[PDB]
């Protein structure tokens, strides 16, 4: 505070006299007779947002601190024209832009019941008007349905005159104007495609069909949605060669790509010639890297050709040249050997040629000889480990490239869109916990309650947590007939859904009740309760329990019951057996927990407890399949469990003392258990090797797939382009000539230290964060009145406008601030210093002397700092289970928070800045920029629709702060050269096409939650089909009766369609794994690309030259 | 109705427009930026309501026009010998600055140096030129005929009807019961009053009463869900007499 | 039914008010579904009285008051101009 | 009524092997008078009551 503290009690008393307007309070203060108050009411309402006549609200901080400033500061040669000019000029206070156009503060805080959304949903309005209805009271619900279907009239009228039809005749030649083209909303799914009449000859495309009725048509998922992706990719090459041309000729000083995909389109749609290939001529000098041929271009550096005349951009993630280059100079570390996967086809060979016969006769079960070709000896008794792991992992990916498809179409009902005051971020765990309960669920009452949105996850779920048991429980339908079961209690029917416990939520639970006891009986009567109410409980337990004693007693219940439930109680709430961190650990050295499945003795037969698990499947489910998939294939080939093919080993080397002459790879593959890290890189290797084979047997998928990463590639251009100019810190990273010295390394090892200490620490559950985001505003200032009525744990409102109106955008902001704070607070415990730390953060946060006390005591104890100027942490397992470090991103998150994202205007910011606060600062800045623009404005006047700008804005910020690490590392690393070399490697390494590689590949593009290396992991089955024949011909087999172009949905991933599938790679797998990974960056609409393209010419690029 | 509008004494209205949706707004408390404008009219063939979130600004609209009949009868009245206008003022200025969203024009607050009481710890402060009414803390002013006026209690309780006391019709509930009741020194009463009654000492510091429910936990769930069933019954019973 | 069975639910609040005046209360999340969402006549069954949310909102206020003002102050004016009516043609008393 | 949290209580449901729904029975006292004037005699009402019970146990199978 230290300042004001006067109008603040004044404004307090009169709010609770009952004072509403801001004409009340200004009348009384100042009588309308004796002076004005005309004037002096147009300078508070302008320079805080609310209206004159609205209500206020005098019990919330950003209504009352606002109100208090911007009081207090009013009450406190020159012949020619100069004189005049400047002694005429007045002072006012400073704009509040987010107030003036969106006005956040008449938002109404209204939970619709079901009758009030199935009134909305049986309306029969789209999902692009819903910005209309929310935040809006309940008398006045009629009138906003009759304006959203007024609207969508209206638009429906203007597209049948043909209006937005323009975009399909092309922009290069004779077209639209790119610089001043509006699209209209709702054309999503009527089909169209793009076809230039300067690329043909009239004879080969003769006209157009007509036009569409406009009432019947519809378009499937991924074969009918590329094709106006590229239309929009179109769009937005022309504005930007538009943008460069301008500036060029202005000064006196995008044109090849957008050409050539222009070219490459018209061609593929009407199997015309194509007219953008340069062959490689003869007497030329030609490379190779992995086994693919290049040559350069002329006059366009970075570039390379393939062998059949195409040409790709130097960011394109499939060029062969910029991986030659990093992989040989600038990332030696990460070389392509620590990113290599061979598969199970080179480990077999090199096992079959052994001469030790007990090691050969497993090897010739484990694994599948290439000696076949119909002359195979044997191997002929049925399915080995490779066929049904090859099986299993070939039908698993594409169910996860469904599930995704079926997850993203439930977030656009009305359920979810109209809801404020909830963050964004936890839709899909809300999504996925609802559904969880409802599967476990035997009434059925939970399940008529889900939205029609839900069903299908509803199925898809439970056909395959149905069929996975099934082929458990019996190994013999796979072709060996001496087989027996591994799941351990098989009795009884039901869905099993895997149980993986918190640790946080135990911690906070045994800090209120006192003890670990007191947690063991909640848990023993909790599960209890469920043996009193229900009968089949009743019976399943008194079952298993009689068939596990011989003796019977009518009185031994009573104890039998409670002496079993005690032990599993004890098991949850005295070890760590369950928890997270060691079931899903990273990375092991050697076979350590092959002893014990961790994932199967979670079950039980009780039926709150529910309050320390975790609903998270996007991380969840991948892990258990891979797991028992190893378990399935081992058992069913050999006959033996995991435990005795592990002491195996051991046996062998038992007697591999003396120095005589791979199985333990073959095991640890086969569960698997390799290391992980960087599978992305080896996803794309994948592609980049077998892209050849595609382009011989099939050609849409061919150009589909270079269209798709072109235009990734120069949307990473452009932005890298705009941020040059725009950010002082990126210019003064990226314009450097030599080697850094003295301090700067240390500011810039700080910055890599603080993104790896929060990821290591930070929750992995939401009620943790809302618990303590929960806790510092209880340590400020709160109410009796507050801990009742409404308030709740779910926290939005509360917060500034800015999260309300914008809040995917904040988040990325806000995970870089907290970094920021961290690492200072560690030096400050370190070195004692006193140039950044200040002591009014502890009274700010939240903090006792206690808390204080503990956290400095294990950062003292934990970490050291070498004169190098690099920070190490001894123990990293140990270190992120302890109750100080809940304490310490709390500090760190409520001081980030609150100093750097509250205080609204540049005039309200009050010690010193470091290393990202100014970054922080600066993309704020940019932000605040694009927002007053004239294009936002108008676009929200026109359709009060906030969901665009949020989506349209956040990827810069993904972008720019990937691309701040990659220089930060390049720099730090460039340092230890002794020599003149560090000039040649910083020439090689900061160039800005390099930059926008690694931006681009980096980043949150992925696949979303999933990730590439699950989405795009399915094509490494054609390698490893390949390499077996290589290394009368194969009697080809024909295709079942059912072709497998059928298959009904949610059908196809039962026990059925799991053993009796095709199970080879065709075009279908490209395309659809090609479309999800590049979902986000290049939707199937056009607005995104119209308001990037209005920020950046209000704004202007870096030109070059 | 007041100040440019229908005639109230003159005005027959239609049958059968019972579901379509509407409200009250008067023009003459509001600038017209606030309330901008209409949304046109409804289709007049697809609207619907539900039970009484919509149904109450539609019996203030029929209060309204009671309210205005009697005051334009009493004038008349009035102005024929020689010799209801607060209220339906104040009920018109309330309704408006509720639907739209503004200023409350229909308040006075209380100043300083001015007599104030309380009766049953509310506090309210007597209204010049108006005898009978009272004001609350923040300028509402209610008159002397409604159910909730602390004054009329008041002197109900004190001078008219003694007998029917407030502690004749006074009921604590379980929680001063208990507290009295766990202030005892004999170990066979505190044995089974550890198990009727939960304590206030908890608050994340209770001594005991983990195990389970206690009596007043399922009494007070019981008796919280059975008053929503009752209203639940009455609205639809009301419905199956037509 | 009578006043005393449809508003006599608001005794809970003051019921729980006066418990704790006479760390601050751990508040509690609501479960998944968000007790908005209640098909009628299936919160009643034996599932619907274990996993419910007792505590007060705006809606019990609402629905209560209007509940008990029913058959004075119903949704259509024609009994209020039939009354009108009625009262102009015979006269009130003036007082004065 | 052990769903609530403590396993030691039994139940006071008089009569609980079978299934049905029940609804409470509160009997009259003017028609009581009222058949007795028309009868005569209690005696007449206790078995008038007794065969009209009979009869049900004779027809119905359950």
């Amino acid at each position: 505070e230290s300042g004001v503290r006067a109008l603040g009690k004044n404004l307090l008393s009169y709010g609770r006299q009952g004072y509403d307007s801001i004409e009340k309070i200004i009348n009384r203060w100042a009588p309308p007779n004796e002076n004005d108050t005309k004037a002096y009411i147009d300078s508070v309402v302008a320079a805080t947002g609310i209206p004159a006549t609205q209500s206020l609200d005098l019990s919330n901080q950003d209504t009352l601190s606002a109100l208090a400033q911007a009081i207090s500061f009013h009450e406190t040669v020159k012949n020619s024209m100069v004189g005049v000019a400047i002694r005429a000029g007045q002072t006012e206070d400073s704009l509040d832009v987010i107030g003036d156009v969106f006005n956040p503060t008449r938002w109404n805080n209204h939970k619709w019941t079901r009758e009030e959304l199935d009134q909305i949903r049986n309306a029969g309005v789209l999902p692009q008007y819903y910005g209309v209805i929310t935040g809006g009271s309940p008398q006045n619900l009629t009138e906003l349905i009759n304006l959203a279907l007024e609207n969508q009239k209206l638009d429906q009228e203007k597209a049948k005159a043909g209006t937005g039809a323009q975009l399909a005749a092309g922009v290069i030649g004779a077209g639209v104007d790119p610089l001043t083209y509006v699209p209209i909303a709702g054309q999503v799914g009527k089909g169209g495609k793009l076809v230039n009449k300067m690329f043909t000859v009239a004879a080969q495309s003769g006209a157009l069909a007509g036009v569409s009725e406009m009432a019947r048509t519809s378009v499937a998922g991924g074969d009918a949605h590329v094709a106006e992706a590229i239309l929009g990719g179109a769009l937005f090459g022309g504005g930007m060669t538009a943008i460069a041309d301008g500036l060029g000729r202005a000064l006196g000083r995008f044109a090849g790509p957008a050409t050539r995909l222009e070219a490459r389109e018209t061609a593929r749609n009407v199997d015309g010639q194509d007219l953008s290939r340069l062959p490689i001529q003869e007497g030329e000098q030609t490379f190779s890297h992995q086994g693919v041929k290049f040559a350069d271009v002329p006059n366009e550096p970075g570039s390379v050709r393939l062998e059949d005349g195409s040409i790709l951009i130097g960011e394109n993630p499939l060029n062969p040249k910029t991986r030659q280059v990093f992989d040989e100079v600038i990332e030696p570390e990460r070389a392509a050997a620590g990113v290599n996967l061979g598969g199970l086809t080179e480990i077999g060979l090199k096992l079959l040629r052994s001469e030790n016969p007990e090691i050969r006769g497993v090897a010739a079960d484990l694994v599948r000889s290439p000696t076949g070709m119909q002359s195979g000896a044997s191997g002929k008794i049925g399915t080995t480990a490779s066929d049904v792991f090859e099986r299993l992992r070939a039908v698993d990916h594409r169910f996860y490239n469904d599930i995704d498809d079926a997850v993203t179409e439930a977030l656009k009902d009305p359920y979810f869109q109209t809801a404020f005051w909830r963050d964004s971020g936890a839709f899909r765990q809300d999504i996925y916990q609802r559904v969880s309960m409802a599967i476990e669920d035997g009434s059925g009452n939970l399940k008529a309650e889900l939205t029609p949105g839900e069903l299908k996850v509803y199925d898809l779920l439970k056909n395959q947590f149905d069929a996975k048991r099934e082929m458990m429980e019996n190994p013999a339908m796979f072709g060996r007939p001496d087989a027996q079961s591994i799941f351990p209690g098989s009795r009884f029917k039901g869905t099993y859904v895997p149980h993986v416990y918190s640790s946080q939520m135990k911690e906070l639970y045994i800090k209120e009740l006192g003890s670990p006891e007191a947690l063991q009986e909640a848990i023993k009567k909790s599960w209890l309760t469920s043996y009193a109410s229900r009968p089949e409980v009743k019976k399943r337990v008194d079952e298993a329990l009689l068939e596990a004693d011989p003796t019977l007693t009518p009185e031994g219940l009573a104890a039998a019951v409670d002496k079993y439930a005690n032990d599993k109680a004890y098991g949850i709430s005295h070890t760590e057996q369950f928890e997270r961190s060691s079931v899903m650990e990273e990375n092991i050295n050697g076979l350590v927990g092959l002893e014990n499945n961790s994932f199967l003795e979670a079950r039980n037969l009780f039926d709150s407890v529910n309050n320390l698990r975790e609903w998270d499947m996007d991380k969840i489910v991948p892990a258990y399949n891979r797991r028992v998939n190893g378990d399935i294939a081992i058992m069913a080939g050999t006959g033996k469990t995991t435990k005795e093919m592990k002491d195996l080993v051991e046996t062998l080397m038992n007697k591999a003392g003396d120095d005589g002459k791979t199985l333990r790879d073959t095991l640890k593959i086969l569960t698997g258990r390799a290391r992980r890290d960087g599978a992305d890189d080896a996803a794309f290797a994948t592609v980049m090797r077998t892209m050849t084979d595609l382009a011989f047997f099939a050609k849409n998928a061919y150009m589909g797939v270079q269209n798709l990463t072109e235009i990734g590639g120069m949307l990473a251009r452009g932005n890298v382009r705009a941020m040059l100019h725009g950010v002082p810190m990126f210019r003064d990273l990226a314009f450097r000539n030599k080697k850094v010295g003295a301090s700067e390394i240390k500011d810039l090892h700080n910055v890599i230290f603080g993104k790896e200490l929060d990821d290591s620490i930070r929750p992995s559950k939401q009620d943790v964060i809302d618990r303590l985001r929960s806790y510092s505003d209880l340590g400020r200032g709160a109410a009796t009145a507050l801990g009742t009525a409404k308030y709740y744990t779910g926290e939005l409102a509360v917060r500034s406008p800015f999260t309300k109106v914008l809040n995917g955008t904040t988040n990325y902001l806000l995970d870089a601030g907290r970094q920021g704070f961290l690492s200072d607070i560690v030096e400050h415990s370190l070195t004692g210093s006193k140039r950044r730390f200040d002591d009014r953060w502890l009274k700010t946060a939240g903090i006792s002397d206690e808390q204080w006390k503990g956290i400095k005591s294990l950062i003292r104890e934990s970490v050291t700092r070498g004169p190098d100027g690099k920070y190490t942490i001894k123990d990293k397992k140990a270190f992120s289970q302890d109750q100080r470090a809940m304490d310490l991103w709390r500090m760190g998150d409520t001081i980030a928070d609150e100093t750097l994202l509250r205080p609204h205007k540049l005039s309200n910011m009050d010690k010193a800045y470091g290393p990202i606060a100014k970054t922080v600062l600066q993309f704020k800045n940019f932000v605040i920029k694009s927002i007053n623009g004239r294009t936002m404005r108008t676009f929200y006047n026109a359709t009060k629709n906030n969901r665009a700008m949020d989506a349209a804005l956040s990827t810069v910020m993904s972008m720019g702060l990937a691309g701040m690490y990659y220089m930060a590392q390049a720099h730090i690393k460039a340092y230890a050269m002794q020599d003149g070399r560090d000039r040649e490697y910083l020439k090689q390494a900061l160039n800005p096409t390099m930059i926008g590689y690694a931006a681009l590949s980096r980043s949150s593009h992925l696949g979303g939650p999933l990730g590439v290396a699950n989405i795009l992991g399915g094509i490494a089955g054609y390698e490893d089909t390949k390499m077996l024949r290589s290394s009368v011909g194969n009697f080809l087999e024909q295709v079942p009766a059912f072709g497998y172009a059928a298959n009904v949905g949610a059908t196809a991933y039962n026990l059925a369609g799991y053993l009796k599938a095709d199970t080879r790679v065709n075009e279908r797998d490209y395309m659809t794994g090609m479309y999800n990974t590049f979902r986000e960056l290049v939707p199937n609409d056009p607005i995104t690309q119209k308001l990037l393209l209005g920020t950046f010419e209000e704004q202007g690029i870096h030109i070059k030259d």
